[PDB]
C-alpha cells in the first residue's frame, strides 16, 4: 500500500529472457503453425472465430518495440498463441499436435527461468 513496499526483484534482464524464450519458440521444428499471422482473407471461419489473433512475428515485433509493459504480458500473448490454436484445431491434427507441444516447451521453459 502507500509507503509499504515488498522488496524490489530484479527485472532487468525480463526483455532480455523473454527475447531469449521467444528464439527458442521461433526455432522449434513444430512452431510453423504460428510463425505468421493466419491470412484472414484465405482461412474461412477464422476471422470472426478468433477474436484476438496472436502469432510468433506479431510477439516478436511488439516485444523489441516496447508494447510489453511486464513479463505477464508477454506470457499472456504467447498462451493466447495455443488457446487460439485450441479452438479452431482437432486435438488429432497435425496444428492441433504442434499447439500442446509448444505449449508445454513453452511452459516448462517459463518455470525454468523465473519460477
Amino acid at each position: 500500500s502507500m509507503s509499504v513496499k515488498k522488496p524490489k526483484r530484479d527485472d532487468s534482464k525480463d526483455l532480455a529472457l523473454c527475447s531469449m524464450i521467444l528464439t527458442e519458440m521461433e526455432t522449434h521444428e513444430d512452431a510453423w503453425p504460428f510463425l505468421l499471422p493466419v491470412n484472414l482473407k484465405l482461412v474461412p471461419g477464422y476471422k470472426k472465430v478468433i477474436k484476438k489473433p496472436m502469432d510468433f512475428s506479431t510477439i516478436r515485433e511488439k516485444l523489441s518495440s516496447g508494447q510489453y509493459p511486464n513479463l505477464e504480458t508477454f506470457a499472456l500473448d504467447v498462451r493466447l498463441v495455443f488457446d487460439n490454436c485450441e479452438t479452431f484445431n482437432e486435438d488429432d491434427s497435425d496444428i492441433g499436435r504442434a499447439g500442446h507441444n509448444m505449449r508445454k516447451y513453452f511452459e516448462k521453459k517459463w518455470t525454468d527461468t523465473f519460477k
